[PDB]
């Protein structure tokens, strides 16, 4: 069996789905029982098979190279990697066969893509896929814990202080990496991460950009507006299509709902539809209020939500590690192609 | 100057008209109140509330309406016959051939030809229409896609209330979301109910045929009425989140002609009732918080579509409960007088 390392296991994710994992591990080292935590260093990846990182970017760029010298298989958390082209982006479920010619990185794409993803392969596989228009609503875990908090906080201040919400001190959220910060409590934010200098913020860029690399695809076009509301997990995102072909929405419904990593909930005649609410502590990508554009012949709406921490992290970095197994992959590379 | 009626005035809903009414700058000799003996403010002055009648409108003149459609089906027909103008602001009389469907900023022209109704439009529609007049104007509209994010106060006061009282049983005693009981939202008139607290609920209204839900719908139909062009091709979903004031809306459109982003920008900013908020820069954009208690509706993250080349995204907010409903109703009722449009109706073209 495997020895496994969970570089940033202080990450809590990371460790329930490798307790649930498929994956034959006789060790498990951090960088039911107790695990001393070792220094995450240039020589501690000896003998260690599978790498997952789940710290910073900064410990990703330092140290994965690192791990690849030693004979490890890295599959990175992080956007450090994502967009070489010797590292492999990957969900599962749509490109596994990218998997195969991998230099010892495998990059985990981001969140709200991973999502989007799974429900939208489904639907490119039998009629195309020529342009996509989402409009996201992000939970603050993506953010991460301190986000979390700060939310909450806020959210009392307003309930049992009586606080009006534009009088909110804040300090995290829209981004921890900018200069002003606004409150979430009963707001919507436009902005997650930074802006570039196209007025799309980079978050909204990484679906447009990682979207063309997972399915192989620069003709696709993408455009996004990612918005932060006041959930603390669970992604949910309005997604638009157009197809190449007309695509019969029955057999888009039969489609993803055969489609691995994805549950139809669909059933308006109930109101059945994904909610982040139920999506919470669940692996699954929940797709409906799947309809046709009410004008264009080849535009589909619909409502995608998933665990932004299990299938949008988590559980898709783990994930990997089960396919690289399954398909022969995990062992050391030939060529070092990292500094 | 006029005598003026607030029918439903005992509501959260009348309370906004009310407040709009007592800012206005419309001549008012007198004001009378109509809901289901009980005082409430005009002014400085306690009025009388009066029950709603068939015979309850003699002598007024402009009739603001803010209860729910059954109130609005049942005496607004009895207000024209009486000689009255009404402002409905419910959807009851908005698809009728006979009323117009009214933005002042964008189609005041409509209300020469009332026969006694206007109609104040849905509130997630007047937003947005009053963010893409100025580029319609200028570059045209071919289409529209629009994801809005929605507050609870559209629902009501009790909607209100359930979203602060499952906010409290998660933080304070620490219920979980899915453990939560649901009374109203998504929708009352529906059989099922959910938390929307730590949520994003995809219905508003019920669901019509087309799997589309009313508001959406209302979206669509609404804006090729108000904008008088039946070609605009519009596309709506419709999201509740944990927001107790202002609506917000991802809005895509394509235009006829290409719109250089920095004219947009400034077309906007020289719109009556619209606010240029983008400043990308120093990170403006709108924000729901920030448009709770203004008349304005707020535009910005305006961008380039990265593949259209006449594709635009934006994003527009603006309080739910002032721009869209109770001021938008007002500002329709000094938009009639501006034109010099408070007349009895000869004609009666409602049934009653």
């Amino acid at each position: 069996g495997y020895t496994v390392a969970v570089v940033g296991a202080t990450g809590a994710q990371m460790i329930k789905m490798l307790e649930e994992s498929t994956l034959p591990i006789d060790k498990i080292r951090y960088l039911d029982q107790d695990i001393t935590i070792e220094e995450t260093t240039e020589t501690a990846f000896e003998g260690v098979d599978i790498a997952l990182f789940s710290a910073g970017s900064s410990t990703s760029a330092k140290y994965a190279p690192y791990a690849v010298k030693a004979g490890v298989v890295v599959v990175d958390n992080t956007s450090y990697f994502r967009q070489n082209p010797d590292v492999p982006l990957v969900v599962p479920e749509v490109n596994a066969h990218a998997l195969d010619a991998h230099n010892g990185i495998i990059a985990c794409p981001n969140c709200s893509t991973i999502q989007m993803m799974v429900a939208l392969e489904p639907v490119r596989q039998k009629w195309g896929l020529d342009r996509i228009i989402v409009s996201t609503y992000q939970a603050v875990s993506g953010a991460g814990m301190g986000a979390i908090l700060e939310t909450q906080r806020e959210l009392r201040e307003v309930l049992n202080d009586g606080v009006k919400p534009c009088d909110l001190h804040a300090e995290i959220l829209p981004s921890g990496g900018d200069k002003k910060h606004y409150p979430i409590a009963f707001n919507a934010l436009p902005q997650i991460d930074v802006f570039t200098d196209n007025d799309y913020t980079y978050e909204e860029m990484k679906m447009t950009k990682e979207t063309k690399k997972i399915m192989e695809d620069d003709s696709i076009a993408v455009s996004a507006t990612c918005v932060r509301i006041p959930v603390l997990s669970a992604h949910s995102e309005s997604v638009y299509i157009e197809t190449k072909e007309v695509a019969p929405i029955e057999e888009v419904k039969a489609a993803i709902a055969a489609f691995p990593g994805a549950v139809l909930e669909d059933d308006v005649a109930h109101q059945i539809y994904p909610q982040a609410i139920n999506a919470v502590g669940s692996r699954d990508t929940f797709v409906g209020r799947i309809r046709k554009d009410l004008d264009a012949e080849k535009g589909i709406h619909m409502w995608v939500v998933s665990d932004n921490l299990l299938k949008g992290a988590a559980w898709n970095s783990v994930q990997i590690a089960e396919t690289l197994h399954e398909r022969g992959l995990v062992r050391p590379t030939a060529e070092l192609k990292f500094e």
